[PDB]
């Protein structure tokens, strides 16, 4: 429905055209993306008892792709499985946990067997000290912590009954809140993405990604992660088709035209890196 | 991973290159496609108690995309049926690909039809082919309402033609009633090809009805992967060619295989899909 594959050889001319007439086509395409999933049911998220489990009143997970926890509304959590470059349920896009949902969040991590969590914002649902904390029936203890300039990695040990699970936690902290992303901002985020991807290819369940609403930065991170891998193996990119797809699994993925344009900004840099690399295929 | 969009303007040149050296490139692509989905679990389909619900021991539904039957405190495994949600041109769960119902699962099938609220069923096989069993005649023989478990089905009409039959069913569970159109294509031999004009009109026919219907479109043949996979590809492609200037059959077939194994069973059916697009392209050029 919404898809526009562009040969990498034509991306430069493509983005320039997208930008003409005051970003007319960027805006038009974004206006079209806003129509995706309008008719997909999201009744569970609107049930009386689950309303308090949503950070934002109008950002609700579709019923078909929602992650279900295993009482009235006890299976609910604002999160959706999202397709990736490698599997149909490679990711779980979710909102930043609320104090009232942090126990449900850890239950999701355990049940879904997620060994990688990506936080795109700076709510502190994890332990502050080395002391193991019990979030409901699940005990979580931070094993180690590494801190870089733009991100931090934490290793968590989660247990329940006889079950034990190791979970890596990547928190990007240099995400720009205001102004247009500088060439450095783009570079940093692309490095972070690449970094998480190296760990991904070595993990169990779906990769959990979140930002306050779980759609903007989250959908942007997912798009970039999938794009880097795609651009490495292919000679074309279909950004429109990609964001449209995410919109069909979780509403508002890539929340703003700003983020939509930014994604194109990053792909141009990816294309520049691919060309300058001249790497043969493995 | 597996994807290769081709502008329609050079699809002819593409097809001819793929057909070169006795379909060398076509086979190359099909072998790659046979690897898709091998790592996706299908634990529920493996349960001993569900073995009698699988027509074939090797055609099994993935856990993540399988269709779940709903019931109140019912027996273990009661939620199981050999079927999977498949993305379509319009929505994430537009189709439900399933095997041809067995005598032991005909009630489960109708339960799925009612619960999923499907108003269209596409059957691409005959119940029997070459004296070999392919699918149970799970629907009524006459106009007399038949009870399948707690669901009653009434065949309001039955219009047959050379290559297909259209049957209007009215089904109900107490006061929950539903109209279901059943399109049975009878000229598609299992593991083979219609042997394009005929099947394309069929697809167009089902498409017309679809625009008037709501709910998932149930698609099945015998195993629920070969002809079913080819039909879905065709249905989706017809709509895609109408709106765009390119096609990615490789990515399309790869995607289906990530939702249900073996979609589009043979290289021949895979090549048939390309041939059909070529025909679809020319029809579009007549405007």
């Amino acid at each position: 429905s919404l898809t526009n594959p562009v040969q990498l050889d034509d991306f430069d001319a493509y983005i320039k055209d997208m930008a003409k007439d005051s970003d007319y086509k960027f805006s038009l395409q974004f206006e079209e993306l806003k129509l995706i999933g309008l008719d997909i049911p999201h009744f569970a998220a609107d049930l009386p008892l689950n309303r308090c489990k949503n950070r934002y009143t109008n950002i609700l997970p579709y019923d078909f792709s929602r992650v279900r926890l295993v009482e009235e509304g006890a299976d609910y959590i604002n999160a959706n499985y999202i397709p990736g470059y490698n599997s149909p349920q490679e990711y779980i896009a979710t909102q930043g946990p609320l104090p009232e949902t942090r126990n449900d969040f850890w239950k999701m991590v355990l049940q879904q067997k997620s060994q990688i969590i990506v936080m795109l914002t700076q709510d502190h649902y994890w332990p502050f000290t080395e002391e193991p904390i019990a979030y409901g029936d699940i005990t979580v203890e931070m094993i180690s912590e590494e801190e870089q300039d733009d991100w931090a990695c934490r290793h968590f040990r989660i247990n329940y009954a006889d079950e034990m699970q190791d979970v890596m936690h990547f928190n990007y902290t240099a995400w720009p809140d205001h102004g247009v992303p500088t060439a450095n901002a783009a570079e940093s985020i692309l490095q972070f993405v690449h970094m998480v991807r190296q760990q991904a290819t070595k993990s169990k369940g779906p990769m959990i990604i979140h930002c306050s609403a779980g759609v903007g930065r989250t959908g942007t991170f997912i798009a970039l992660d999938r794009l880097l891998q795609h651009i490495r193996d292919h000679e074309f990119v279909d950004i429109l088709g990609l964001v449209s797809e995410m919109r069909s699994y979780r509403m508002s993925m890539v929340q703003t035209e700003e983020q939509y344009i930014f994604i194109h900004q990053c792909v141009q840099l990816m294309w520049m890196k691919k060309k300058e690399g001249h790497h043969h295929h493995h």
